[PDB]
């Protein structure tokens, strides 16, 4: 159970996984009518199948984790279709008062004609108007899937995330890159740290020959 | 195949963009199980009842719709997941939004007693969007990139999507979306969607909504 | 160790799990009463998404024309052995009497069973004809019949593997696939019990599942 | 329909098409709140989405093809999960004496101990035997699904596939690729071909860019 805090109030929790490298190996060998072999022979054919892209072998070592995340986060991580979802309901559920508030280094490197301490408070003060409304419009009777329609994109949500270890390296191609919401890519580096804590080797010949975003050969 | 377009709550839309296929294309694919193909409009309807009714749920796969949608992000995330389809949407890293939200009318909170009259459910729930909204043209203004800016914007903003999606998934759509227990608001997209499929294929639907819908509110 | 003989060569072996039945219940909630009562109201009301989150990894030896009616189920995961590369065995599925005996043939069962296999021979000896020749293994291999053993990895999680079991634990799917669909119950019905019995209780569309212990 | 022949009696022919190039263009431009512009600006969009690695636009032009392959091709082809399938079956149909025989020119490049006019006569020989058991068998009584069993691989079978233009690229960098089964490289040449003729832009473009096979860069 590793857990990795990523913004002010978010995470990524691994929740259970099913294999590890030799899952892929003796998925890789049943072409040859073979199985394991030794360290050595295993090793070289995880980063044979990498440098070839025989990717199916990876599809049977699987993760389950729990995430807390900004919403505007969420939907773009549920675009992923090739996963399992199961997520907190704002239709059924009293809302707690969480929500990510970016601190002033989130705007470095951008001229703004409001110092970015401002811009930090002028995001709290929203979420808090809209949350205070939310209440309101909940204690008076309004029904909880109408009332949270006023709630902003940065309020924080919690999901169970079922993937298999393709899916996952897809995954961190598109959100462990520059291209992706600097949000997400906090979220995939925790996603890279616990495949490479139960996937060594995979996770190694990944980054060697089939990885084609820019951030993970930058950042340890 | 021509624009079909259905009107849904205050500024959103269902609009039929494309189509592939119609009943027969169902019956084609059913039939190569017996060497055979289009037979006779009573036979080949009979065919299309047989299908339904048995659980032969893969010919209809052959049958493929495209939507132009625009709905509330809170709609639009109950939507998108449903993964056996295609989706590409309005960006709000890369767009400056417009100011489009769903107000809710007066009538939607009928059958709830309120300790505030509707009316004043609506005003507050437009007030907070009012607020917001212009925040985030303050922020975009002020040099703050629109990923961040937009944060602020609550769960009824307007999006717009284009949705790819077969006879079978749309079924699955169906029996979940128009159905009492699905969030009033996407029952309403569902119903347009229903109205749509029905058009270009009254065989499917009709067999559909006799023996495999599962939902409540198309019988009504 | 799981594992099930199938027909005569074959089997259906557990290889690894991820999951039992409270994953689906620290799915679904985002006590053993408790819990064994919400897997009952999520299989009775359709709400088959927590399902998903327990997952099998299987080891399957079948012959091919099981393997396709199986590989048709999409929604899971494969890795099988290749007959362009590999030397295959002479392992092939040899309908036994019994397979015929309710169907009136014009001759004997048992002489059913030696033109099955009679024919395989020929077949599997051209085979290692052409490839003590030079052929290329992946053209050799085509005249081998339908009835040619493969063995495959099969990862599938809870949801899929239970429409699975609608379809291929069923009487109108072939009586071959519907062996391997008993031996894929059983241990599914072993690793999720609570699972299992909320799903012939409540969702279950086949029907050998609740006649056969 | 387009028809194309394959092997000895094998085909490819196109059945149904949804969309075409601007497909794709009015997809990703949704991204931007925008629509189509000019045949200059959205053929320079198509390439830029294939250079860039941006897929999902593609997902919404949707092929079916009618197919006729030996079981061999078919199985390697039905491994393509991202689609949709509809097959003859040899438990409800009687199958006709329809077998993929090589021409000699198959071995062409193999040192082989017999000549291939010889390895062709014993394939034909093998299948001869097998077709006249399966006959046998079934006017014994013998029910087809157990009948059949005796039949090669190289039989061949007819099936419907629809799938979308990102898979369909898919199957085109594994299938029109030397490392594929020449048989199978035939089949993949024909969906080439039908998929240039139906969307010029995507595959120009993606031939360009994205294609990661050999031999769609040397056969035209
Ligand atoms: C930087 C950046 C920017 C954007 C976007 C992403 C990123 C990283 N996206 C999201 C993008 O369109 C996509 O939805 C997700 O990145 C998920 O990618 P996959 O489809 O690969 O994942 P997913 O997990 O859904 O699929 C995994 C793999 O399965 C295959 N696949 C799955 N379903 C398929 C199907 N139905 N047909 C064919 N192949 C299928 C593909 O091979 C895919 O790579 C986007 N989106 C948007 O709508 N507007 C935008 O402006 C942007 N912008
Ligand atoms: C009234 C109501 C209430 C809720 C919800 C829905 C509705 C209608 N949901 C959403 C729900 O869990 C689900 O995500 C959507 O209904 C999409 O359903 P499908 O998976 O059937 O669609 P989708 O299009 O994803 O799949 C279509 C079909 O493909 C199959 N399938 C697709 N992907 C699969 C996979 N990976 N494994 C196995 N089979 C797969 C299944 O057969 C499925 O029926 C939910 N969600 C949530 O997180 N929290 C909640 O509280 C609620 N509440
Ligand atoms: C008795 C019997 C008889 C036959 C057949 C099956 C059985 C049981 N089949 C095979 C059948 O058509 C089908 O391919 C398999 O049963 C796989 O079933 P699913 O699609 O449900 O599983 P699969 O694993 O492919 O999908 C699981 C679930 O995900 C969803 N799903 C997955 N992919 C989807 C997609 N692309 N679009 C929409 N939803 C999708 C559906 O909800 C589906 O139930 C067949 N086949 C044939 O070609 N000819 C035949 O004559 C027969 N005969
Ligand atoms: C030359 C050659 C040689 C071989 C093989 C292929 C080729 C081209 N294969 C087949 C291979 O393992 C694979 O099944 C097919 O190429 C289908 O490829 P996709 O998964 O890309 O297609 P498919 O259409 O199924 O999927 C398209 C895309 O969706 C995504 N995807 C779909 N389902 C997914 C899932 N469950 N998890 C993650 N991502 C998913 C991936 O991004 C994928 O590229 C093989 N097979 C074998 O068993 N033994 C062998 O020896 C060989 N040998
Ligand atoms: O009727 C519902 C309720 C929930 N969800 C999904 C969408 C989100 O991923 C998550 C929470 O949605 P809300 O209940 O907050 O709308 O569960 C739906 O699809 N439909
Ligand atoms: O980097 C991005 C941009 C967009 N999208 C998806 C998520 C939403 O479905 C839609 C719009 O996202 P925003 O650009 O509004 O974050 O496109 C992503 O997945 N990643
Ligand atoms: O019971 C059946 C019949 C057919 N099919 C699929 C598998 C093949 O793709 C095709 C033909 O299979 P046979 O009927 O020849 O076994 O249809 C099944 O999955 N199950
Ligand atoms: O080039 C290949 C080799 C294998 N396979 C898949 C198809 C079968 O499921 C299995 C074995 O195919 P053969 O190598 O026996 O053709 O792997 C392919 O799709 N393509």
């Amino acid at each position: 159970h590793m857990k990795i805090d990523i913004l002010d109030k978010g995470f990524v929790e691994l929740v259970d996984v099913m294999g590890n490298d030799l899952s892929a190996v003796r998925a890789a060998r049943v072409s040859f009518d073979m199985g394991l072999k030794d360290e050595e022979r295993d090793r070289h054919l995880i980063e044979y199948l990498m440098k070839h892209g025989h990717e199916t072998p990876f599809e049977h070592i699987v993760f389950t984790f729990h995430v807390k995340a900004p919403i505007f986060v969420a939907r773009q991580w549920f675009r992923h279709r090739i996963a399992s979802y199961n997520e907190l309901s704002g239709r059924y559920s009293k809302l707690s008062y969480e929500f990510y508030i970016p601190s002033p280094e989130r705007l470095e490197g951008y001229k703004t004609t409001i110092p970015p301490e401002r811009v930090t408070e002028k995001i709290s003060e929203i979420v808090d108007k809209a949350y205070r409304t939310y209440l309101e419009l909940i204690e008076s009777g309004v029904p909880r899937e109408v009332a949270r329609i006023v709630l902003p994109l940065n309020l924080y949500t919690r999901f169970f995330w079922t993937v298999n270890a393709r899916s996952l390296m897809n995954f961190l191609n598109l959100r462990a890159d520059s291209h992706a919401q600097w949000e997400i890519q906090q979220y995939a580096l925790a996603i890279a740290r616990i495949f490479k804590e139960k996937c060594p080797w995979t996770f190694e010949a990944f980054l060697k020959y089939a990885y084609k975003g820019d951030i993970l050969k930058e950042v340890q």
